[PDB]
């Protein structure tokens, strides 16, 4: 899976620059995910995106973060490894089984303590958090795309001024543009909420944005008010 010119170019990045710098337990988590879910493992954050997130977290001096959507935990383990010793992550996903695929790797890496995994749909947890308000340096959104705009309007209140909200899938499979037509039910579930998110973020004066053509598309939003 890639949004790049060729599969060979994507593999070149991984072979040259990501795999040689990838923590052993991140590799093991990827392999466990492929073994369990087969081609569904595509849903996970890929290794070049992971190494990018890791550097971003360090450059930002992030310490407290929020993850909306976890799956088997590739981005979660990436984040826990990148944060300082006193880092803490709140990570929300209704699928505890998927989390438990990655958990042994998280544990062997020694970073389980940095993670508060919450088995829930995210909206209800975020609503409760917004009902002292918790504050985060960084938020990663990689979950159910029809809710991404709704997550933005909660996350913009939970991230600190100067902090970052990152959205995965903002160039979803390269299919946000297409010469072919998509069928209504699939369009409404996938391309449409991303096309709409992208307009929403571009129009939001409360953030600065940078859409990055890495992974499945990552849009960084820096909160300015
Ligand atoms: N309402 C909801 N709230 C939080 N997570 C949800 C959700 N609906 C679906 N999801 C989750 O979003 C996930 C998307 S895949 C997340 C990928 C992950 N960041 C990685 O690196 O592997 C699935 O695990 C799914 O359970
Ligand atoms: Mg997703």
């Amino acid at each position: 899976k890639t949004i790049l010119k060729s599969e060979a170019l994507q593999k070149y990045i991984w072979d040259t620059s990501a795999y040689p710098r990838e923590h052993e337990q991140l590799k093991r988590l990827r392999d466990a995910t492929f073994k369990k879910y087969g081609d569904r493992a595509v849903m996970g954050v890929p290794p070049d995106e992971g190494l990018f997130l890791s550097m971003l977290l360090k450059l930002m001096n992030a310490k407290k973060t929020l993850e909306i959507g976890v799956f088997t935990g590739y981005s979660l383990l990436t984040t826990a490894l990148a944060l300082p010793h006193d880092g803490q992550i709140v990570a929300i996903d209704p699928n505890r089984e998927a989390f438990e695929v990655g958990l042994p790797c998280i544990q062997k890496a020694g970073v389980e303590h940095k993670i508060n995994f919450i088995e829930s749909d995210a909206i209800s947890i975020l609503n409760e958090m917004l009902s002292l308000k918790m504050e985060f340096d960084f938020v990663l959104v990689d979950a159910d795309k029809p809710n991404y705009i709704n997550y933005h309007e909660q996350a913009i209140k939970l991230v600190k001024v100067g902090g970052v909200i990152a959205y995965d899938n903002t160039l979803w499979r390269g299919l946000v543009v297409s010469k072919e037509e998509e069928v209504p039910e699939r369009f409404r579930a996938n391309q449409k909420p991303i096309i709409e998110l992208n307009k929403h973020l571009a129009s939001d004066p409360r953030v600065e944005i940078a859409q990055i053509s890495i992974g499945d598309g990552v849009t960084l939003c820096r909160r300015i008010i």
